[PDB]
């Protein structure tokens, strides 16, 4: 928000306003990076981004400590080298390359379509990067009529997304990605669980309106009482939440789940790509921004 507005105070004492991305700006498949870039906490054009810029942006503006993004930084740079064909040093070329499929970006996302979702021909691909309202609605519908949800609910959401994706994706495309997805499940708990409840740290419940605002608007739900977690969330919280989601008993089982969907997931690890492997072409769509309504500088 506008620095003088004091909307972030006393959690964030140095805010910057929301500015919609323009057609030439680079955006990510990540709702967090996109929100940061929309505020200029990382470059508004989404290009030439250092590790420290990301670290400071997450820590100072979203209450996410360095430990939370350690692997994510490593993997961002692995993907940058893979896509561009050379080492990216400490300047991530852009955000858009992070939507390279079957890499850091993955199938069965909560709010994005898959790279080959619903395509008639094997060579076709679609926008697996920008926010997709319909896809996100398939996630929200699992918790329809509710204001909050718990670990077991999140487990049901990711299962619904896996089932839909396995059914809709071009045959042979679908590839399950429980370890990366469920770090992101833990990220959702870390950012938008309800810290106003007494047992938040031990038993976090996602506030659905906060989650919807963040994902749909790619800006921060201050108007709904949200603020950056204080103290900043650490990696322990995230991976514990990840484990808890996958540990939670399944009471409704969708059909067409891939093998071993239900049960513990592997620890997320650094990505690696063979030098002989050429990257898949990136979707070229202009960056998404909220238009129903469009957002003001304080939104
Ligand atoms: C340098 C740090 C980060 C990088 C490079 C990064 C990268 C990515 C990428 C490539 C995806 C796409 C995966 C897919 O859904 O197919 C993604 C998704 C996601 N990211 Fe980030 N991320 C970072 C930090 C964070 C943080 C700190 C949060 C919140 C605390 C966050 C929240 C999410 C969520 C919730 C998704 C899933 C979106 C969906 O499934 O629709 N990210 N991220
Ligand atoms: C973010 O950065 C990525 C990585 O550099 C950009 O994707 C790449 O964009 C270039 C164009 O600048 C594409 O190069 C073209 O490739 C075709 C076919 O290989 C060739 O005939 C053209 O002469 C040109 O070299 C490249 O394919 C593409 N990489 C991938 C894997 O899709 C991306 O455009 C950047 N996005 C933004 C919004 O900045
Ligand atoms: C995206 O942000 C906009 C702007 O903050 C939200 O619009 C507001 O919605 C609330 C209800 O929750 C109203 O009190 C305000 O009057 C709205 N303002 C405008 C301009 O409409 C919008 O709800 C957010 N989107 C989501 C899905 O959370
Ligand atoms: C992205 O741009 C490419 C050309 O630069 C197209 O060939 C791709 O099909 C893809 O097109 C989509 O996104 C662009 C934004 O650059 C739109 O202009 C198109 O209408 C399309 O949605
Ligand atoms: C914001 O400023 C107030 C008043 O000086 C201070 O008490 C608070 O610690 C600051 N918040 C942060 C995150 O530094
Ligand atoms: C989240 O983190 C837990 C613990 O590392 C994993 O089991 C899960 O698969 C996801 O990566
Ligand atoms: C989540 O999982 C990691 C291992 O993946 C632990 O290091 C952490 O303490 C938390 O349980
Ligand atoms: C790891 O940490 C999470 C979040 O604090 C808990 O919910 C979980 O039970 C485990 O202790
Ligand atoms: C990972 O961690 C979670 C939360 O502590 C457990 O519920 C799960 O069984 C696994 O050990
Ligand atoms: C975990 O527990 C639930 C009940 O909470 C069962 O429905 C499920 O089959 C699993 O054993
Ligand atoms: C078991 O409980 C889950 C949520 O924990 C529901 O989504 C499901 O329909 C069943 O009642
Ligand atoms: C739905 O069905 C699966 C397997 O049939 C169970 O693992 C799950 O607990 C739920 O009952
Ligand atoms: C229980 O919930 C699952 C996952 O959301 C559905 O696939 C199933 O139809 C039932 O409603
Ligand atoms: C987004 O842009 C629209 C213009 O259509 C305004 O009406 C709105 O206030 C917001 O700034
Ligand atoms: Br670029
Ligand atoms: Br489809
Ligand atoms: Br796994
Ligand atoms: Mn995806």
């Amino acid at each position: 928000q506008e620095p003088g507005s004091g909307i972030g105070y006393p959690y964030d004492n140095n805010t910057l306003p929301y500015v919609a991305p323009g057609p030439t700006d680079s955006r990510a498949p990540c709702p967090a990076l996109n929100a940061l870039a929309n505020h200029g906490y990382i470059p508004h054009d989404g290009r030439a981004i250092s590790r420290e810029t990301l670290q400071n942006a997450f820590l100072n503006h979203m209450g996410i400590a360095n430990s939370v993004i350690e692997l994510a930084l490593t993997n961002a740079f692995v993907v940058c080298e893979y896509v561009t064909g050379s080492d990216c040093g400490d300047s991530l070329v852009n955000l858009t390359l992070l939507a390279e499929p079957h890499a850091f970006e993955h199938d069965h996302s909560f709010s994005r379509k898959d790279y080959k979702q619903g395509v008639a021909n094997s060579n076709d691909f679609i926008d697996n990067r920008n926010f997709d309202a319909e896809t996100f609605q398939t996630s929200l519908d699992v918790v329809a009529g509710k204001t909050h949800f718990d670990y077991a609910d999140m487990n049901e959401i990711r299962l619904q997304r896996e089932s839909l994706s396995n059914e809709l994706d071009f045959p042979g495309w679908f590839t399950e990605s429980k370890p990366i997805q469920n770090v992101e499940s833990g990220f959702i708990f870390a950012l938008v669980s309800d810290f106003n409840l007494p047992d938040n740290d031990e038993n976090p419940l996602v506030r659905i309106d906060w989650w919807k605002y963040w994902f749909t608007n790619e800006s921060f739900p201050y108007h709904l009482g949200w603020h950056p977690p204080s103290p900043a969330r650490e990696i322990e919280f995230v991976t514990s939440a990840s484990s808890a989601v996958l540990a939670a008993s399944v009471t409704s089982t969708p059909s067409s789940l891939p093998s071993g969907a239900i049960g513990p997931g592997a620890e997320a690890v650094p990505l690696s790509f063979a030098s002989t492997m050429t990257p898949f072409l990136l979707a070229t769509n202009a960056p998404y921004y909220a238009q129903d309504p469009t957002l003001g500088p304080n939104d």
